[PDB]
């Protein structure tokens, strides 16, 4: 059925210029390999504070991925993802932003540290939730973990662990071939 | 999992230059749109006798529809369908012609005129079967019911019923609307 997906990006200060493009050109991607399906989408850019950079209704009205996201600036701040993530669920998913009422929820979120606020994502635990985190900050299986509770369960399926930003290449790569005309 | 699929196109002599075109468009736009994925593609045009056009391993080597169906001669014969149909199961579906082993096969045949000869298709039955019957030929119940022995079942499901060539314009805008990326 509808598929109203939100992409909700890591911007902050520990990213180098070239990282954070490699962010925006993976959600490119992912967005016109899926133009003219299903899915809708929306961008919503998380550091200290969360700025939708675009939502459904902007896509909606104009599908261009590469104008979409013409308009971002990188925040270089701090990484609260327990705000972004309930400030999605709370502020993105709505019907007058251009959400579809019986879609399936779906977030994507792509971080390259470990949250520093806390608290609880309990609003948004209906949502399909895949999380990736990249660099060096997630060498250890410790700080992978600490990205379970974000995600959706098994973590098998849901977390992904890049190593490099180049690495997202690679994931785009995978995912790919997980696209099918279903009957 | 992987998906070997077989574009069969009716070349008879009832089609226009610029209806055979757009079937060929049709096939173009599906492969294009489903690059990079699991699904490998091969074309056969027939009318009164059966040409592979490209086969998987050809695909494989230049996954470039364009340039993959540049040399195509629209053949102006006859509809041997029954035929045509055998001639994929055996000639086309081969693993030294690049098919894989356990793929997942699917036929998509596409025609505007009733079949022109007899027989049977056991040998084709365990291939997922698409018929896409086009035009004036099929205004009638008795001629669009014809095409049902080709098809996987239920008809109503594998059976596309077109009035027009343009209207393969239409047939995929509405199968991209069934694109997903699978978990
Ligand atoms: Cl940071
Ligand atoms: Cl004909
Ligand atoms: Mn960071
Ligand atoms: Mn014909």
């Amino acid at each position: 059925g509808n598929v109203d997906l939100v992409f909700l990006f890591d911007g902050s200060m520990s990213l180098q210029p070239d990282e954070f493009q490699k962010i925006l050109d993976f959600m490119k991607d992912v967005m016109k390999k899926l133009s003219n399906t299903s899915y809708q989408f929306a961008a919503v850019q998380f550091s200290t504070s969360y700025k939708t950079e675009f939502d459904f209704s902007d896509y909606v009205k104009r599908k261009d991925p590469d104008a979409l996201l013409k308009h971002v600036k990188h925040m270089l701040l701090l990484t609260n993802t327990f705000g972004a993530i309930n400030y999605v669920a709370t502020e993105v998913f709505r019907e007058e932003l251009g959400a579809r009422p019986d879609a399936t929820k779906v977030l994507i979120i792509i971080t390259d540290g470990e949250a520093t606020d806390s608290g609880n994502i309990d609003a948004a635990k209906d949502i399909i939730r895949y999380i990736i985190g990249i660099g060096k900050h997630f060498q250890t299986k410790e700080s992978q973990e600490t990205l379970h509770k974000f995600a959706s369960k098994p973590a098998s399926e849901f977390v992904k662990i890049l190593d490099t930003f180049e690495k997202l290449k690679d994931l785009f790569t995978e995912l790919q071939k997980k696209i099918y005309v279903i009957e």
